[PDB]
Formats: structure tokens, sequence, C-alpha cells
């Protein structure tokens, strides 16, 4: 079971050139595999629902990188490897919090940085310290 993503001013979250972009707006939607870290005890949990972000059936996975510096790619790591153990899953780790209509994301490996969206029309979604700016950072999910 899959869901599909927007950001709270709409904009669709699809695949282009091997990058999640947000608009299409001028479509569906990718459809995102959305994963309960299997060993959550170890994390964060008061931040929100420790998740794994899956894209093209989750044979993709978003990363946050290793760097100093956290970046926003998608690798070619399948969510079972992940969610199996027979992989790390802390840079593809996202707390999940629930506002009722809306949720955010933050990184589990980067604390502060939240998934976000920016105004411009299908742009890369990519990550922020800053809210309740200009970036965005409330997504609705919709089933499929």
């Amino acid at each position: 079971l899959c869901f599909r993503m927007k950001d709270s001013a709409l904009k669709v979250l699809y695949l282009h050139n091997n990058q999640l972009l947000a608009g299409g707006l001028h479509i569906k939607g990718e459809e995102i595999s959305v994963v309960p870290n299997r060993w959550p005890e170890a994390l964060e949990q008061g931040r929100g629902s420790p998740v794994i972000l899956g894209v093209q059936g989750g044979s993709q996975c978003l990363s946050c990188g290793v760097g100093q510096e956290p970046t926003l790619t998608l690798e070619p790591v399948n969510i079972m490897e992940l969610y199996l153990g027979a992989k790390e899953s802390k840079s593809f780790t996202f707390y999940r919090r629930d506002m009722g209509l809306t949720s955010s994301f933050e990184s589990a490996a980067y604390p502060g940085w939240f998934l976000c969206t920016v105004p411009e029309a299908d742009q890369p979604v990519r990550l922020t310290q800053e809210l309740g700016k200009s970036y965005n950072t409330d997504f609705y999910f919709q089933q499929c």
C-alpha cells in the first residue's frame, strides 16, 4: 500500500530526473512508500513516528546523506534492506509528526532539518531548518 503526497500549497510530489519535485499543477504523483522503522526504541520518538520514505515500489529510498551538511538524494536501496536491518537506516529515517490535516518529516540523522518545498513550481523537494517562512514543511497524504 502506498501514499501520494502534496505540500500544503497543493503542489504534487513526483519524479523527474531521479529527483522528487513538487509541482505538476500545469497528476496523481509518485506513489510513496511510508514504512515504520522497525527498531523505534533506538530513536528519538517524541519528535514523531520514525519512517523511511520510498519511491518506485520502495526500490529507491530518500536519504539525507552522510556528509557534514545534509542533502536530499534518492538512493538505489530497496526499503526491504533498510527495513530488515541489512543496511543502516538512520540517514534514511524521518520523524513524522501528524498535525491532523498534514504531516511534517524531520531528519533523524540531522535534527532540526525538515523535508520541504519552495514556492516556485516544479523544483526539488529539499531540506530546511527554517520554519514558518517561505519553505513549506507540511504535507498532505492521499492513499493509493
